[PDB]
């Protein structure tokens, strides 16, 4: 797509060794997720990095409904995305489900 469908803040691991709980800006562009060290001056600004969430599965942590576990065939690695609110908890994944995939379907055999 390239356009933004949804954006907001999430909690994640961070600090030098990726251990500490830090807040970062996230921005959803179709099946692609962007994240930023800081808020951009505009959509033309490059993100810090992206995650391919095409046909990704999202499962709640049994100890923390707000902490999503993200895995899928197109995913470079397992991610954790922790919401701040109950509304975000649900909306986050829902918005990432409304979007259409861009990648070609794979053979599961």
């Amino acid at each position: 797509m390239g356009s933004v469908e949804y954006s907001g803040y999430l909690q994640k691991t961070g600090g030098k060794f990726y251990k500490k709980n830090q807040t970062r800006y996230f921005e959803l562009r179709g099946p692609m997720l962007c994240y930023w060290k800081r808020r951009p001056s505009g959509p033309h600004v490059s993100p810090t990095g992206t995650i391919d969430l095409t046909n990704a599965r999202f499962v709640e942590n049994p100890k923390d409904p707000r902490s999503w576990t993200i895995e899928g065939d197109h995913l470079s690695k397992t991610f954790t995305l922790t919401a701040d609110t109950e509304e975000q908890r649900e909306a986050w994944v829902r918005e990432m489900s409304k979007v259409k995939p861009e990648n070609r379907e794979q053979l599961e055999h």
